[PDB]
DNA sequence: AGCGTGGGCGG
DNA sequence: TCCGCCCACGC
């Protein structure tokens, strides 16, 4: 934890320069990747990539079990455990 | 469910 | 640094 944030009214250290860089932003209020459907802008390219999949239809994660598709992998996670139970 | 969004991290 | 995952938590 090398890297602590320099704002006053926070608390945080990271491991790495580039997340404090990023992490920065939450302060700054820097959303850097727009959506060109909606017009809505994002703080990271990650959530951008996958929010255009609400407009798109794109679900690129099968349950293993049943089938159903997700368009992110941690909605596809979050359902193969309902199999169990 | 649908999906916003930050942290850790490998490349 | 960026990229783009996993992972996690929120409403
Ligand atoms: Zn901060
Ligand atoms: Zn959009
Ligand atoms: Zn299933």
């Amino acid at each position: 934890r090398p890297y602590a944030c320099p704002v006053e009214s926070c608390d945080r250290r990271f491991s790495r320069s580039a997340e404090l860089t990023r992490h920065i932003r939450i302060h700054t209020g820097q959303k850097p990747f727009q959506c060109r459907i909606c017009m809505r802008n994002f703080s990271r390219s990650d959530h951008l990539t996958t929010h255009i999949r609400t407009h798109t239809g794109e679900k690129p994660f099968a349950c293993d079990i049943c089938g159903r598709k997700f368009a992110r992998s941690d909605e596809r996670k979050r359902h193969t455990k309902i199999h169990l139970r």
